């Protein structure tokens, strides 16, 4: 796993993020869960997404950018996150923007995650939808290289090879920290290099746990090709083999994308009522709300030990209130 | 060596590691002077925050009582609430919470949303006040009710700002000192001055460690007047604590924060604007803000004994932004 090394890296986090036994969740479920809190993360208010930015924006930086460029939901928490690393480094920052969900409601509209991107002097790009982002983001990236400034493009998730190594990261700490006889892992899959990364580097330090990615935006067969083409991806660039199946559950995010579900809200307030802990509407409320469902069908390999991949969201939370 | 009676009070757990002590580099490109800032922000508890290491003494205190219920009470958005309801609930202990409208707003963001949505997350128990005009008084009260119903309770005062919760911003002077070791020379430190503990707790520790750097403590709520009996009150009671003696005189500027506490004004939004847009460091309207807007004029006029490197504790506060958003 030594090529990690070789990728240019910019510290945004520092030291490995807590990794904690819940008791109290535990004793409710029977059965012993532990957290990565990946959500505690130093830059504005946290998340799984600065862990791919530390690669993402180092390439930037690399390239001689002056501006970085991406796209999502007016809720993203990958945009928030960019803005406030862009901000960070004197970067400019332009941001694609759709409406996933069709509200007119206002806290979903201008609170949140869209109020900080405000903050950080965004500039905000509306389309109808994010039909072809690869495209849409290029396209964009030329106008704004038209303009005078020298743009970086950012996928949608910031999920490239390159910045799911973040996460390939995020699993030799998660190795280092779990040294009991840990056996599921759980993560919500969304753009995919969260997962990817985690398998790759799971394979290879803890190749006897089982990873689930809970999807929060696809369906098993939709969701799975791009999981997998990221993680054959990320495992050429580690000069890896990597063979483990992938694992995805897709009964938790109906009815769609951005949307919250009864399941998803009832697991956030069990997070917060048991353990401390603030989920959130769009992604690891619903992550949450599997796993406990895995242990309600017995769905999950055996009965030990699951470690929540807590990857943030929580600012969202804010924008969902009172409702759409 | 001078701060070692710190170890014979009981303390649970919630920070961990130190919190970060970071230039800023854009800030201090903007400003002409050098910036550093102190990440309170950034703790594991449920969006973090200065009152968490206060609760790490307080809440021992609690334990090694027998109590099984944490009272206490602040504004609607409070962050002292909020982290005290959080420290309950991963604690399984019960929470009751006494608040009040100090602004007299009717704007649904305020009423409903920020800290106030965290509360019913924690299953906190809400108690509504016209006014916290008596605190202690009032917290007491709450607390026979409570008591009749057979809990234990525990009363924690606004802010957490006893002596013993202070011992949190004690510690937190010990790690400055630490941080900075070797890699600068601070001239200035400065930080919100609310109901005093963190002000307190930081003029502690940093007359024993850094004495001749210079705290300053930029109002929220009150007049020097009025605030600085406060922290004199609060720095003695935590030296007494520790068998040492606080000689230092205790700094306060108040010109930041009218028309007054949980208010916006022009310069902490402006405050708020410059550390987002500069470091994507976000602040807040009621305290950080404010307490930035203090720096910025003071450097400015040049407010301060010097022209080295100053200090910014972050105290917290971000999710009151979400409540404040659009207006109030």
């Amino acid at each position: 796993l030594h090529h990690l090394t070789r990728f240019p890296r910019l510290e945004f986090i520092g030291a490995p993020t807590p990794l904690e036994y819940l008791p109290r969740l535990s004793d409710y479920l029977g059965r012993e869960i532990y957290i990565k809190r990946d959500d505690v993360t130093p830059i504005a208010m946290g998340g799984n997404k600065l862990r791919k930015l530390e690669f993402l924006v180092a390439d930037a930086l690399r390239e001689g950018a002056d501006t970085l460029i991406t796209a999502g939901a007016i809720q993203s928490n990958h945009v928030r996150q960019t803005a406030a690393v862009a901000a960070k480094l004197g970067l400019h920052c332009v941001a694609l923007l759709e409406n996933p969900i069709g509200t007119t409601a206002e806290n979903y509209l201008t609170n949140g995650n869209r109020l900080l991107l405000d903050l950080f002097n965004t500039q905000i790009e509306m389309c109808d939808a994010l039909t072809d982002p690869d495209a849409q983001l290029q396209t964009l990236a030329t106008r704004i290289e038209a303009q005078g400034f020298r743009p970086y493009v950012i996928p949608v998730g910031g999920s490239s090879a390159l910045g799911a190594m973040g996460y390939v990261e995020s699993a030799l700490e998660i190795a280092q920290q779990c040294e009991v006889g840990l056996s599921s892992v759980v993560v919500a899959s969304g753009s995919a290099g969260t997962h990817a990364g985690l398998a790759v580097g799971l394979e290879h330090l803890m190749p006897d746990v089982e990873l689930i990615g809970v999807t929060v935006s696809r369906s098993v067969a939709e969701q799975k090709p791009k999981v997998i083409a990221l993680q054959q991806a990320i495992a050429g660039q580690l000069a890896l083999t990597a063979t483990a199946d992938i694992h995805l559950w897709d009964d938790y995010f109906a009815p769609g994308y951005g949307v919250p579900n009864d399941a998803g809200m009832e697991a956030v307030k069990l997070l917060a009522s048991l353990e401390g802990v603030l989920l959130d509407p769009v992604y690891t409320g619903k992550a949450m709300a599997g796993l406990i469902d895995g242990i309600s069908q017995k769905r999950f390999n055996d009965d030990g030990p699951i470690l929540f991949i807590h990857t943030g969201g929580a600012p969202a939370l804010f924008a969902y209130h009172p409702h759409v």
